[PDB]
């Protein structure tokens, strides 16, 4: 199961790790995704799980597109996981460099409350935007389920630990 993250929490745990080689070892019931509203999985977190599964996200997304257009910025679909999780919970966050509203990334956050256990990013950080420090609050502050989450950058992972009240 998971091991070497830092208890934040009663229910939010957080590791300097890559989350698709945190997912292969794992193998979680849940591996979220920062997910944008076509799942099309191009950078970030998205096109680092979409190529661990060679393509097989991109080709399932595409088929949940065509048949259900779109998702909302703040929403989610849970898709399969391929060879990362069981299944993959698709969570958009608001992307601040597309200029979309930062208070829907606490309903993004609320998505993760339909799993009991959850392997994640921080949610609208990264190439969305927004500020890490502000995303790991709100998770803290809306997530009641258990998070797992894997931040990629040592320097920003530090940065998350320290300044976390």
């Amino acid at each position: 199961s998971f091991s070497g993250y830092l208890k934040l929490t009663d229910n939010v745990y957080i590791k300097n790790a890559d989350i698709v080689e945190e997912a292969k070892k794992v193998k979680p019931t849940v591996v979220v995704n920062a997910a944008n509203v076509y799942l099309k999985h191009g950078g970030g977190v998205a096109g680092a799980l979409n190529k661990a599964t060679n393509n097989a996200m991109q080709v399932e997304s595409d088929d949940y597109i065509a048949t259900n257009g779109p998702l909302k910025v703040g929403g989610s679909c849970v898709l399969s996981g391929h060879n990362l999780a069981k299944h993959c919970l698709h969570v958009v966050g608001p992307n601040v460099n597309k200029g979309e509203d930062i208070q829907l990334l606490k309903s993004a956050y609320e998505n993760f409350n339909q799993h009991e256990v959850l392997l994640a990013p921080l949610l609208s950080a990264g190439i969305f935007g927004a500020d890490p420090i502000h995303s790991l609050r709100v998770c803290v502050d809306t997530v009641r389920t258990n998070v797992y989450l894997a931040v990629f950058d040592k320097n920003l992972y530090d940065k998350l630990v320290s300044s976390f009240l």
